[PDB]
């Protein structure tokens, strides 16, 4: 037997492509004008006068409008252990989440696969990412009985990621789907705030951030090389991807999965850490395509917080409207950690679809992705768009 | 700018190789003739007469002979938490494992890359995976802090896998390498069963079960595509893997992330589910290939305990021989979860070596390497040797 023969038979000829969008979030809206009067009347925190005070400034600085959160007021006043600042509460998190991760995830699948429009038993791959619970089976087990797909999908289950891995799902499903033919990657990225969620505490400041910023989603992608022509519809293509740990970070993004739930800390200047590196992860991106000026690309960027796009905007003098997708996306929904890219990606050719724009790409050929998350990492996916 | 050019231009030519294999375990070395006696004395059990009675007829069949342990007398002296059944205990369990993995990771990492030869700045991908313990940023991040590897190194964090997952990391090493010219990917499967350690009890005799075969482990491998004749040495190819949930196998190996540390439950029979379902696993594989005769090829299959090895070769009527390596490494080492079927390649490559037989894969061109684990899946990885 030849292994040459074998190989190039089993390998696909074109690049990744994204050939569906679908997202879902929890139906609890919850608005960000007065979270924090909800939020410390929750946690019992009311006579912490200044600390409030200072919540107060972070949400209104937040550029947040709403978030959607599974956490009710009811669910809270049944868990008052996951109200305080750190109480024995995992387990209880843990049964939130195991059920509504992979929950969340089909709401958005079963969209993504409508649109697709194939059927689900060509799904050949499955990626699953969550930063919210572990468990064995994990998600991609789940979301694989709740969707029905084959049994013999080959599953890759991302846990405790953090909030680049909306990069990361990317970069994996590129070689999945390029390296075989006729694979039909199912990507899925689901984050739930039940394990974050904690009360207030005035020695623990950057955990009052996550607070502000958090909130709830799942988006699911197919991808796959070879599309069937006038059967399957391109959305954005793949070309090249990197991960980087940014230097002089170290801390800069930690998070401990522990008997009180998910901890989360911010050691280090987030935004500046991003605005100093982000042009060395451009170059590398873009030189080799003969692209230096960065206006002249389209623009998804991890809205980890307001202050990391403010900050690349000044640093590179990006006009207002490049980061507009990615900041309709954190005002309509919050930080949705690994699933917030792909939100921002559908809101993106949505948009230029919708307003008769030449391109997915708000009209424009080449684009950036960025992933930012705990190391500090950077993930960077150059797309091309599709024409109309 | 042309993406088919880039594309052509991106992607490598040959199957994904296996160039280099370096293991690593904890020093404390636990004989497992006289384990019952030391286990049910440091969990305060000696009462339980009976259950002590059959944990030694467990022990006494598992056909293994001794396992290395990070948990020593000491260590669980300090920690009476973790030697009750059921006890809060995940915060110590998480900093024991958060920084044993790397540790222990690091070391065959080392190894690994010393028979490689190349420089570490070479390594373009790593992928860590494990099942005790998560953290964020997590092992991957670690082991490129503790290794100095390029600080884009482009990462794979696989977290609480389980059992089958020694075959996921080669799925997902296979794509990486192939797709993507020059990449060499450094694997790192590291297990320490400190997350899983609890005391026994005479309802959760399934618990018990898991206390007689985990041990602790981790292996590394540099796998690329495209190897530099008489530079890098081939010691196995990758050709084809495979994915699958066996049927009427729901719960039966489970596992839960709780306050009290990692349970393990095993609900249904699964030496019978494996030896049911292998057949079907191997002609998938190897019909395509044209062979049939399941003697003809070497074997590699992850050890969950020795029942199911028997029932497979009963089922298949594999000659007694053909589980030799494996069975040496569960007799040496015990069930290492993900780096066990590593370790397997490992001990099969050298002593086939050191025999002077023909090929890695005891002197036979085609091997198979199965993972065993939650949901039930089964993992197939189809294998070639290299000649000597
Ligand atoms: C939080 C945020 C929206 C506030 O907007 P802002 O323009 O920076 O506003 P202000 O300077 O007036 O201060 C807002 C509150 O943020 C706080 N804050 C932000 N990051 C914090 C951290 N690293 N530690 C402590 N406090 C933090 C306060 O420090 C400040 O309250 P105060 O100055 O009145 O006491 C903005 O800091 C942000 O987007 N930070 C995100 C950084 C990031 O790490 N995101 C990664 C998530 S993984
Ligand atoms: C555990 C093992 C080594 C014992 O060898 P054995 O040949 O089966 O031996 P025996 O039939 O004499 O019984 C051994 C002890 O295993 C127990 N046991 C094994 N699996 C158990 C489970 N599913 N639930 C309850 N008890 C279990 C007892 O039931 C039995 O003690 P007893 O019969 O004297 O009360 C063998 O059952 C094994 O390899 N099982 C592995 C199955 C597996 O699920 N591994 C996956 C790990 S994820």
């Amino acid at each position: 037997v030849s292994v040459s023969e074998i190989r190039k038979a089993q390998r696909a000829e074109g690049p990744a492509t994204i050939l569906a969008i679908g997202t879902a979030n929890p139906a609890n809206c919850v608005e960000q004008s007065t979270y924090p009067d909800f939020y410390f009347k929750i946690t019992n925190s009311e006579h912490k006068t200044e600390l409030k005070e200072k919540f107060q400034r972070m949400c209104d600085k937040s550029m947040i409008k709403r978030r959607y959160m599974y956490l009710t007021e009811e669910i809270l006043k049944e868990n008052p252990n996951v109200c305080e600042y750190m109480a024995p509460s995992l387990d209880a998190r843990q049964d939130m989440v195991v059920v509504e991760v992979p929950r969340l995830g089909k709401e958005a699948a079963v969209k993504a696969i409508k649109e697709w429009g194939q059927p689900k038993s060509k799904i050949t791959h499955l990626i699953v990412c969550t930063t919210s619970g572990v468990d064995m089976p994990g998600a991609d087990y789940q979301l694989t009985k709740l969707l029905g797909l084959r049994p013999y999908v080959k599953r890759y289950m991302m846990y405790q990621q953090g909030c680049f891995a909306g990069g990361t799902v990317l970069r994996l499903a590129k070689d999945l789907a390029e390296n075989n033919k006729g694979a039909r990657v199912l990507v899925v990225c689901s984050e739930v705030t039940a394990v974050t969620f904690r009360g207030p505490s005035d020695t623990h400041l950057d955990s009052l951030v996550g607070q502000a910023l958090f909130g709830d989603g799942a988006a699911a992608l197919i991808v796959g090389s070879d599309p069937v022509p006038e059967i399957e519809k391109p959305i954005f293509e793949m070309v090249w991807t990197a991960q980087t740990i940014a230097p002089d970070s170290e801390g800069a993004i930690d998070g401990h999965l522990r008997e009180a739930g998910l901890t989360f800390h911010l050691l280090k200047d987030v935004p500046g850490i991003v605005s100093k590196n982000i042009t060395k992860a451009l170059v590398e991106a873009f030189e080799p395509l003969g692209i230096s000026d960065y206006n002249s690309i389209f623009w998804i960027a991890h809205p980890g917080g307001p202050a990391i796009l403010d900050q690349v905007e000044q640093k590179l003098a990006l006009k207002p409207e490049k980061m507009n997708a990615t900041r309709e996306v954190l005002s309509e929904y919050g930080n949705m950690s690994s699933a917030c890219v792909l939100f921002i990606l559908d809101e993106m050719r949505k948009k230029s679809t919708q307003n008769g724009l030449k391109t997915t790409g708000e009209g424009l050929e080449w684009g950036v992705l960025f992933g930012f998350g705990p190391g500090l990492t950077i993930e960077t996916v150059v797309l091309r768009s599709v024409a109309i």
